[PDB]
DNA sequence: CAGTATG
DNA sequence: GGCCATACTG
């Protein structure tokens, strides 16, 4: 998947550019360019070679460009990328990626303390600014080390389905899934982990590591092999013979804690679970599939996404396992972005991309201005006007006009009662001073409850995936807060953010609080990542019940007066 | 070969 | 650290 080494190439030249000091709107009109390219689904292989009116047909995507574009795609290389790479080094590059840091900053450093690469940054860092700005400084130092070469699912996704095919429709595959972290629905990854059942592996192992997204091999076998991608990823493959794939199922999705009290159980009840079956003896008293299995522990099969010695095991043994959403029953997005502001989508684009998805609403959750110091108070109140005259002009499904709306440091709204009165649905969420103590900064979230026009509470952590850490805050008394105001919370399943996470989205649905689930989507295409909120949801043991999603229009219209 | 790391 | 099968070091 090469689309990511393009638009890395793009904001390469972007950060080069913007460090350098040159026009700001080539600048970010590269790091644009990038921000579509990497998440894309299909494949630019092909409209390079489809002429250009429908290269630029994708949002971002010029002329200037363009003739990048061919640079790269027809003839290899990108001649500005080398430029600046000459007048910029990738020591000082690694500086810009260290999140706190970035192009202006990373300069300011460089011509302030002949700062050049990491080292000479860690060092200077053990010795405008500010204390704080700094100390942000090294707290992302962490965050990219800690995290470090984990990526996140949905990063990868796609990806890890294009393989599957791939895997599946070898010769000597008769089945084959994809497991481990990816399979539990688990925020990052680390690498993926397939299995295949088949007799005669050493045409699977073999023929495994001959595939186009493969960079170098590290590993073979005749029933297993690893792989270390172009991209830069690991993916696994272990073999067990069909008879076996159940267990093979179980065993490589784990978890190490859950496989733990399963073969346990087999233990204290005179079995023995491995990759292969379950036993008495030399007999296999069950592998040919997962449930088959399962059963055979006396146990009713359970979902990858709770797969993690919290519960579920223990819930098993009573049949109390917890009823779980299901993509199926979403009947909407609940943040969706347009035009109006840093999304890329006209009303018409967001309908019809709600349509053929199969929802009954969608809420187009456009920013107020406490982002990039539009809309306007009163540009609000058209926009308003403009979806609702829009909305009459239309069919189904149901534009909701709603906002994502910030919170002051004080904890008041970003927008005014007047105005949030029109909306549809009103988001909260913070974009501005995360780190203040735990409880001053409960205070904030607890102010901006006081509001009563509140609907649902936007990626409440604020957590960007290797870039920032969650915030801090008293969630047990925040959403106490928020149950006892009739104020749901969100879960966005966009890839970088994924706010509420599972060991928040549990704790909260269990305390009686309902839910808001969505994908911040800027572009049509980021829609999709919607199952990556449910299969989030599902590991926090989330039913149908108290999901804002599951609901019809009408129905949370309802809700949303009460 | 056992002893230890590893998925 | 509680598991059970394997591949690598020696
Ligand atoms: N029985 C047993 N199985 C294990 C053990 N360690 C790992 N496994 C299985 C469970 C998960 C599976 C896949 O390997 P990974 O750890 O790479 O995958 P993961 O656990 O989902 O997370 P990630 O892929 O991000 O690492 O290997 C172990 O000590 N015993
Ligand atoms: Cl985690
Ligand atoms: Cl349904
Ligand atoms: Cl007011
Ligand atoms: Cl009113
Ligand atoms: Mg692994
Ligand atoms: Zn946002």
């Amino acid at each position: 998947m090469r689309n990511q080494e393009l638009a890395r190439i793009f904001e390469e030249i972007g950060l080069m550019s913007e460090f350098l000091g040159d026009n700001p709107f080539r600048v970010r009109a590269y790091h644009q360019a990038a921000r579509t390219l990497y998440d894309l689904d299909t494949p630019i292989e092909e409209i390079a070679e489809k002429g250009k009116e429908a290269l630029m047909e994708l949002p971002g995507v010029g002329p200037d460009l363009a003739e990048k574009i061919l640079e790269f795609l027809r003839t290899g290389k990108v001649r500005k990328h080398e430029e600046l790479s000459r007048k910029v080094p990738r020591g000082v590059l690694e500086v810009m990626e260290v999140p706190g840091v970035g192009p202006k900053t990373a300069r300011l450093l460089y011509e302030g303390l002949g700062i050049d690469s990491l080292e000479k940054l860690k060092a200077a860092l053990d010795r405008g600014f500010g204390p704080k700005r700094a100390e942000r400084i090294r707290e992302g130092l962490a965050l990219a080390q800690a995290a470090g070469k984990r990526r996140p699912l949905g990063a990868v996704l796609s990806l890890a389905r294009s393989l599957l095919e791939a895997i599946r429709a070898l010769p000597g595959v008769e089945r084959a899934e994809l497991c481990g972290s990816a399979r539990r629905y688990k925020d990052t990854v680390g690498d993926l982990d397939f299995l295949v059942a088949s007799r005669e592996g050493e045409r699977a192992v073999e023929g495994f590591v001959r595939l186009p997204q493969v960079k170098e091999v590290y590993a073979k076998g005749k029933e297993r092999a690893t792989v270390f991608l172009k991209n830069g990823l690991q993916v696994d493959l272990r073999v067990v013979p069909p008879e076996s794939y159940g267990a093979g199922l179980q065993y490589l999705t784990g978890s190490k804690a859950h496989s733990i009290r399963l073969r346990a159980l087999a233990q204290e009840k005179g079995l023995k679970l491995s990759e292969y079956g379950v036993f008495r003896g030399e007999k296999r008293i069950a592998g040919e599939t997962e449930e088959e299995v399962y059963a055979a522990l006396g146990l009713p099969w359970i979902p990858p996404p709770l797969r993690e010695d919290q519960g579920e095991v223990e819930a098993a043994l009573e049949g109390r396992l917890p009823k779980l959403l299901e993509l199926p029953q979403v009947k909407g997005d609940l943040q969706v972005h347009s035009t109006y502001s840093d999304g890329q989508n006209t009303l018409e684009e967001l309908w019809e991309a709600a349509k053929t998805m199969g929802y009954r609403y969608l809420a187009v959750t456009d920013h107020s201005p406490a982002v990039r110091v539009g809309p306007s108070p009163e540009e609000a109140l058209k926009r308003v006007g403009e979806i609702r005259r829009f909305n009459e002009t239309h069919g189904p499904p149901y534009l909701l006009a709603g906002a994502e709306v910030d919170i002051h440091p004080d904890g008041t709204l970003d927008y005014p009662d007047w105005v949030l009165r029109e909306l549809d649905l009103v988001l909260v969420s913070v974009h501005s001073r995360f780190n203040l103590p735990k409880a001053d900064q409960t205070k904030r979230l607890l102010k901006a409850l006081e509001n009563p026009f509140v609907h649902v509470l936007a990626h409440p952590t604020a957590r960007l995936l290797g870039r920032r850490a969650p915030i801090e805050a008293d969630w047990e008394a925040v959403f106490q807060k928020a149950k006892e105001k009739g104020v749901a919370v969100e879960i966005d399943g966009y890839y970088d953010r994924m706010d509420l996470p599972d060991d928040l989205a549990r704790m909260a649905y269990g305390m009686g609080l309902w839910i808001s689930l969505s994908t911040d989507a800027h572009q049509t295409d980021h829609l999709r990542f919607m199952e990556l909120a449910v299969g989030t949801a599902q590991r926090a043991w989330i039913g149908p019940e108290r999901v804002l999603n599951t609901l019809d229009y009408e129905d949370l219209l309802s809700w949303l007066k009460a």
